[PDB]
């Protein structure tokens, strides 16, 4: 079980993600975004091994499924390989739980945190409004994006 | 412990697993902004093997049997409800480039590039250093590899 949680059941801010299944990056640079993405600008998304075994024999996400959405920032729009984007720095973290014991009232018992830092202790656990709506509404699998997480989709069954 | 397969004549078969290796970064280089036509179309997700991102944490530096696949996508989409950008599609293709002083020894910093002509291939092909090497040593931060672009990596060298 990756996920750690206080007594309330708030997600203790995750350790060695980087080290999980890496399921997609996307990027939102802020120039193409008014100057200020929702989300600056590169993400890279992380799911839990054992959560990751889970999805390779069922496809569906397992109640204990954390995802980590990495945050960092655009560190340059050319390379010796071309023009795009390239990424920087770390910026911070979002993160998702899937627990229908911890969160039975949550849209698809799903638990959206964020995190005031890389320091905090803990997450902040967030409204429906601000995370699982958007989610819900457009992730074409169980609130998560998997339209682009092709490890994901490549590793179903 | 080693992660590469190899033929007799140090051939890298064509790795399996390595979306379960250690993510040190992604790039992207759209077609569109490269006359439509980007050398290696076009996200670029970039893995390296278990086992040397172990020695990495320890020292800074690629040990023998280092392994690095970096896996190319297509853009899938340029605006999401999370903005405009670029949004991966499907896969492409991987390059991969194998660390070995042994087996490798007339190569720049002793690595092997390998093409692969696709997912169904049973082995990489190496190539020449004018094709591959002759870039990654001229601007790759470090030890021709673009640790510039892989946070993970800078990060977590001591
Ligand atoms: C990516 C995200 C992830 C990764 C898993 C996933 O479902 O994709 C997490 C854990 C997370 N966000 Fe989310 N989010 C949105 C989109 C389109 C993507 C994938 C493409 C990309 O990386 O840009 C996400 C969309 C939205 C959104 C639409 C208006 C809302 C308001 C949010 N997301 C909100 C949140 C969170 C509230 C602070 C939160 C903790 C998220 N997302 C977590
Ligand atoms: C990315 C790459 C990687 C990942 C490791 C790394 O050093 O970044 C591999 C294993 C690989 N390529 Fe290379 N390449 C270039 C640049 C700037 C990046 C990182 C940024 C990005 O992802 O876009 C690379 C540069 C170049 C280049 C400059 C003109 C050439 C000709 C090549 N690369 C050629 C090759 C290969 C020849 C077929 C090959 C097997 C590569 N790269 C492997």
């Amino acid at each position: 079980n990756y996920g750690s949680f206080t007594k309330e059941h708030v997600l203790l801010t995750p350790k060695g993600y980087r080290e999980w299944v890496f399921i997609g990056a996307s990027v939102t640079p802020n120039e193409l975004n008014d100057d200020k993405a929702a989300f600056p600008e590169f993400h890279n998304v992380y799911i839990d091994p054992t959560s990751w075994g889970h999805w390779k024999k069922t496809g569906e996400f397992r109640d204990g499924t954390v995802i980590v959405k990495e945050l960092a920032g655009v560190g340059s729009k050319a390379s010796p390989s071309g023009n795009g984007y390239f990424p920087g720095e770390f910026n911070g973290i979002e993160a998702m739980v899937k627990d229908s014991k911890r969160y039975p009232e949550r849209p698809g018992n799903w638990a959206f945190f964020g995190f005031e830092s890389y320091e905090a202790k803990q997450g902040i656990i967030q409204t429906d409004e601000t995370c699982a709506a958007c989610h819900k509404e457009h992730a074409a699998h169980d609130m998560v994006f998997t339209q682009f997480y092709p490890v994901l989709r490549a590793g179903k069954p």
